[PDB]
């Protein structure tokens, strides 16, 4: 039951490592699923689907991981504090590369994937906005840019600058580097007068 | 001769002010260009050569209108000079929205265009390391971050940010607050310690 839906996501998400979604067939998934490919049109309608939902359990994930932090804040410096944030989706996405690099695709070609991206992306703007408004009435960040559209290119960077590392684009900041960068740009740009 | 190829270019950018370009015929082309389809063939290979085409003329004018800039100086102070920079891209992209957007469509397709792109982020990013690290060797920025890697996260952040804006996307920086954000950002960027 179930069973077999998680085995359909797990072989989606190993193949996926190796080639892009357009190179996967729905007979692929369901041989490395121990289904028939009728079978695999029960649990979903089209290799679409399965991409879909595997970006919405790592989208969720991310999404659950920052929501812990927000009701457990580490005793830390503000710098730790927007550190330990961007990691959420460092950590996150960096752990399913494969299904980030096909998921950010097929926004140009799934109005569902580009509607489920564009609704947690309002999410974690609306957020950040939240905690620099909050950082500017304790009187800790001075009132520069409206708070929410810094956080809206701030979180756009992040998108773009992880996503390009992951995926080792030329041009990229190393992965090992790129923690270090995002987190310098987002506290000076926070905190600066 | 370069009339046609010209005609055929202008009307290109005109229909994908309306459609993407899948939903452009070669035939839409020809009969916009006033020519056959057969002869579109003399002059292009392709519909997707033409976008081709219609992208590296707008990057090249970018490109050279900041080495217009770089050779001609601004008499000003810091922030004008970051924000006289990156208005290079927010008005010459902005300027050809359609092609913009067609073109970062196209990256995932055509590795000529992604080929494209890279070497010019490349170039681009490279200059901008050069100016920062000017910037720290008469002492006026501080010694942070690497600065190819502050200038890889800050160009990422700008190609994301504009492209977005311009494309109406949800989320966006609104278009006539996006050029204030970016500054913000790259000013306390290379400048904050
Ligand atoms: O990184 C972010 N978003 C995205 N990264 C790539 C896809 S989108 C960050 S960091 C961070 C720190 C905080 F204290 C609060 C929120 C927050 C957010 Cl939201
Ligand atoms: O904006 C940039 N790049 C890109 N924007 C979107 C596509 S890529 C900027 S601003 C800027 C200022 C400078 F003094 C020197 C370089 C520079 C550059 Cl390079």
């Amino acid at each position: 039951g179930d069973d077999r839906e998680l085995a359909i996501l797990a072989t989606a998400e190993n193949l996926l490592e190796d080639r892009p979604l357009a190179d996967i067939s729905v007979d692929d998934l369901a041989k490395g699923a121990g289904i028939s490919r009728p079978t695999f049109y029960f649990y979903f309608p089209s290799k679409e689907a399965v991409l879909l939902t595997l970006l919405d359990r790592v989208v969720n994930q991310a999404d659950m991981a920052l929501q812990t932090l927000a009701e457990n804040p580490a005793d830390t410096d503000r710098e730790n504090m927007w550190r330990t944030g961007i990691n959420v989706f460092f950590e996150t996405f960096g752990s399913h590369k494969a299904v980030t690099r096909a998921g950010q695709a097929a926004r140009a070609t799934s109005v569902e994937v580009a509607e489920l991206w564009s609704t947690f992306m309002q999410k974690w703007i609306a957020y950040t906005a939240a905690v620099i408004d909050a950082e500017r009435d304790r009187g800790a960040a001075p009132r520069t840019l409206p708070a929410h559209e810094l956080a809206t290119a701030l979180n756009l960077m992040n998108e773009r600058t992880l996503f390009a590392s992951f995926a080792g684009e030329q041009p990229s900041v190393p992965e090992a580097r790129v923690l270090d960068t995002l987190v310098h740009i987002w506290v000076t740009s926070i905190y600066g007068e």
